[PDB]
C-alpha cells in the first residue's frame, strides 16, 4: 500500500487509496520520521527501493520487499508517461538525483549505460561553498536570475574575430572566464547560476552522447533536482534541444522508483 | 620556421632548429609579448593554429598561414605518438585545454564526436572562488594533497549496509558530501583537489563514452591541463583504467597543435 524511494537526499513516498495517488517527501536526514509516519499508518507491506531501503526495513516491523532502484525506475517511469500520453518506442532517461544515472531503454527494459556525480548534490554542495545557504529553497531561488557573463567562458572570447570551428555561443569553459574579471563582484546569485550552468551542461552532454551511441532522439529527465530549479529546467531543455533531441519532463518524474516499486511488488506474484 | 597554437589560455610555440625542437609557452594574456619575440628572430613563415592565432597574424609583418586545430592537434599529436614508440591503430584523444574537445581517430584521420566545458579553465576559476589563488603553480600545488572525503559522496554512502547495484567505492556525487559535514573546515587543499576531481572524473567519463560508441579501447590525453597536476593525471589515469580503456599521456603533448601547424604547412605545398 506504500511505495518508498529512500534515496541520497530525499525519501519519495506514494501512498494509493482508491485507485489514487499520495505524494510526500521527507528528508533523508529525517528517515527516523518516516518510520513515525509509518507506525502511525495501517499499512500490511512496504515497497522500498533506493540506497537507505535497507535502513526503513530494519527499524519497522511491517513486511518489506526491497526492489532494485533501476528497474523500479525505468518501470515507473513507464507508466507516468503512459499517463500522460508519451508512447516513446525509446529514449534514455537521466536520473538527476543526489547523483545523476543514465539509462537506455529500448521499449522494452533498461540497461544503465551511464553516469555522473554531477546532480542535485553538487548543486547543494558545491553552491554552499560559494555562497554559506543550507537552506535548498533559498538556494535555488538565489540562483534563478543568476548572471553567467562573467564566469563562463565561451567559444567566440577564445577565437574572438575568426570563424570559430563550432559555433560561438557554446560555453567553452565553465567558469573560465573568472580570470578575466578578477575586480568583479561574484555575486552569491551569479556564482549559483555557474554552478547550475555545469551540471546542467555536463548532464545534457553525457545524455546527448548516449543519445546517439544507442541511437534514440528521446531524452526523458527525471529526478528532484529540477524541483524548484527552473534554470536547470532551461538549460538542459535548451541544450538537448540544440543537439537535435527531443527532451521529456514528466509530472511527479522525481515518484518514477516509488510507483515503480509498488508495480514490481504487484506483479511479483504469478507462478508457473 | 615556427609552429604557434595561440590557445584561450596559453600561447604554445615550437621553434625548429637543425632538426630539433624549442619549446616555449606564453601566457595568451601576454600575446604582444610573444609578437615581441617575433620581431627579434629571422622567421620567414608563421605557421598558426588556435582561437587567437587570428591575433598574432594581424598584428605582425611575416607571412602566416592558419590551420584549423582539430586538425592540427590530431596530427602533431600522430607524429608525438610515433616518435614515443606508440603505433595505434586508433584512438580516441581528449584535449583538456581551457575547454575539453574529444575526438575520434580512426587510424586516417580525427572527428570531433564531443566536448565539455569541464577542462583547465573551470580548474582556475572555480579554484579562484574557493580560494583567491591567482597563481597557476600555487593553486596546483595546494590542490595536490587536499582530501576529498568530506567534500565528495561514495555510493557506498548512500547504500550503507545495502550491496550497491554499481561498485560502493565510485563517486555519486561531487560535492555532495559538504552538507553532511558542515561543522569541517573547508581547506583550501581539500576544496582544490575536489574541483580538480570532479574535472577529471567528466573529462574521463565523456572519453571513455565514445570510446566504447566507437568501439576503440585507446585513450590518449593531451593538454596543457595536465602541466604541474599529478592528481588530475591520476584521477584520469584510474578511472580510464577502471572502465576497461588504456590511457596514454604523451610528453610534449600540449605542444601537438603546434607541431602539427608546421608539418601541415610543409605538406600544403604540393601540385597536380
Ligand atoms: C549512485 C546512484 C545510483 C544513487 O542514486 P540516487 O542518486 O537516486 O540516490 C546515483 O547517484 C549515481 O548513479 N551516481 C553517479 C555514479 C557514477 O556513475 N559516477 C561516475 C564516476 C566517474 C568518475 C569516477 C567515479 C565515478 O569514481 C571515481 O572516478
Ligand atoms: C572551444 C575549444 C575548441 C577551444 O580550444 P582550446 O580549449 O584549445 O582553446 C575547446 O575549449 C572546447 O572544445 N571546449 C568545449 C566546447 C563544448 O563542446 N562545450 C559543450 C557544451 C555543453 C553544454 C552547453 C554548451 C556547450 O553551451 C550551452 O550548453
Ligand atoms: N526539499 C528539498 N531538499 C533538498 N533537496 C532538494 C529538495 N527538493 C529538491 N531537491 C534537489 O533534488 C536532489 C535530490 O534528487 P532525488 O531525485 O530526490 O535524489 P535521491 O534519490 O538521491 O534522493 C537534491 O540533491 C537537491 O538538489
Ligand atoms: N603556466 C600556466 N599558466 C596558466 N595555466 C596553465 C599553465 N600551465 C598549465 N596550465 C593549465 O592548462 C590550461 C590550458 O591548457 P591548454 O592546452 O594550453 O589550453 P588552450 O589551448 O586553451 O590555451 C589552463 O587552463 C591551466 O589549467
Ligand atoms: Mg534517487
Ligand atoms: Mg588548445
Amino acid at each position: 500500500k506504500v511505495g518508498i524511494d529512500a534515496g541520497g537526499t530525499l525519501i519519495k513516498i506514494v501512498q494509493e487509496q482508491d485507485n489514487q495517488r499520495t505524494f510526500k517527501t521527507e528528508l533523508t536526514k529525517n528517515i527516523d520520521q518516516v518510520v513515525e509516519w509509518l507506525n502511525q499508518q495501517q499499512i500490511e507491506k512496504l515497497c522500498l527501493t533506493g540506497g537507505n531501503a535497507g535502513v526503513i526495513a530494519e527499524n519497522i516491523n511491517i513486511p518489506a520487499q526491497i526492489f532494485v532502484e533501476f528497474d523500479a525506475a525505468s518501470q515507473g517511469l513507464g507508466i507516468l508517461l503512459k499517463e500522460q500520453g508519451h508512447d516513446l518506442a525509446d529514449y534514455i532517461f537521466a536520473n538527476v538525483g543526489t547523483g545523476t544515472s543514465l539509462h537506455y531503454f529500448d521499449g522494452q527494459s533498461q540497461r544503465r549505460v551511464g553516469g555522473i556525480g554531477t546532480g542535485g548534490g553538487m548543486i547543494q554542495g558545491l553552491g554552499y561553498l560559494l555562497s554559506q545557504i543550507t537552506d535548498y529553497k533559498q538556494l535555488t531561488d538565489m540562483a534563478q536570475h543568476g548572471d553567467r557573463n562573467t564566469i563562463d567562458l565561451k567559444v567566440r572570447h577564445i577565437y574572438k574575430d575568426t570563424e570559430p570551428p563550432i559555433p560561438g555561443d557554446l560555453t567553452a569553459a565553465n567558469f573560465g572566464h573568472v580570470l578575466h574579471h578578477l575586480d568583479a563582484d561574484f555575486t552569491p546569485s551569479n556564482k549559483l547560476a555557474a554552478v547550475i550552468g555545469v551540471v546542467g551542461e555536463v548532464v545534457t552532454t553525457m545524455a546527448i552522447t548516449v543519445a546517439r551511441e544507442f541511437k534514440t532522439e528521446n531524452i526523458v529527465y527525471i529526478g528532484s533536482s529540477f524541483h524548484n530549479n527552473a534554470l536547470l529546467r532551461k538549460v538542459v531543455e535548451d541544450y538537448t534541444v540544440l543537439r537535435g533531441c527531443k527532451p521529456y519532463y514528466v509530472e511527479n518524474g522525481a515518484f518514477s522508483g516509488a510507483i515503480g516499486a509498488l508495480y514490481l511488488e504487484k506483479h511479483h506474484h504469478h507462478h508457473h
